[PDB]
């Protein structure tokens, strides 16, 4: 059973490329990368993958590498991430996003918030940032309005699930370049995450999660004003 979600929307990845499923050997090529790969060993390693993950693979490889491993491996998202960059295609980018959404998506409108796995949640979160904000890249508010969705979570009683999904992508700008306050987008984000901690009424869990995430930034609540959109 689902909710509908007002401010999350998921686009279709526009591709030229037939995507077929990877056959037994070259599944084989790409495991034995991924459980093999390190910072010391990444260009070699990248090396290897490109001579057996053609493009005709990509989507393949985003389902795969997001439901198989980001999804529960928060340790290998940086170094996933590095992959990605290093593979130094656009189009497999464009899907590793499409199916990182499209997973936020199916938790994010679970009606029964406990038949959502919230460390899974928190680490597809933290992935979305990894690919997007750590890397200068914008979440986009056609996909993703973050404002819009805090204040309909207020209104939803959906703060336990919003919150964290929030706070784990966000945290990823902290070392962006481009990202980081004084980015307004972000600020306005954290203003409103503090108007919410004063005026929700919510579990001592978010509050947390607030401070985590303003430390992030070497921000404190103290050293932001509130919005006033509650």
């Amino acid at each position: 059973e689902m909710i509908p979600l007002k401010f999350f929307a998921v686009d279709e990845v526009s591709c030229q490329i037939n995507q077929e499923g990877a056959p037994k050997d070259v599944v084989e090529k790409v495991l034995f990368v991924l459980n093999n790969v390190t910072l010391a060993n990444l260009n070699n390693k990248v090396d290897e993958l490109k001579k057996s993950l053609t493009p005709n693979y990509f989507s393949w490889f985003s389902t795969y590498l997001v439901t198989q491993r980001a999804k529960t491996e928060p340790n290998y998202h940086d170094l996933y991430s590095k992959v990605i960059v290093a593979m130094g295609s656009g189009l497999l980018h464009q899907f590793m996003v499409n199916v990182t959404l499209r997973q936020l998506f199916v938790l994010l409108s679970t009606k029964d918030e406990q038949a959502i796995d919230k460390k899974h949640l928190k680490n597809l979160a933290s992935w979305l940032g990894c690919i997007t904000l750590a890397l200068n890249k914008p979440i986009k508010h056609k996909n993703i309005a973050f404002r819009e969705m805090l204040i309909e979570a207020y209104k939803e009683n959906r703060l336990e699930i919003v919150v964290p999904f929030v706070t784990k992508i966000l945290q990823r700008a902290s070392e962006s370049k481009i990202f980081k306050p004084p980015n307004p987008w972000t600020v306005g984000i954290l203003k409103l995450l503090i108007e919410l901690n004063e005026k929700a009424n919510w579990k001592l869990s978010l509050t947390f999660e607030v401070e985590v995430l303003l430390k992030s930034f070497n921000l404190t609540t103290k050293s932001l004003k509130p919005s006033n959109f509650i």
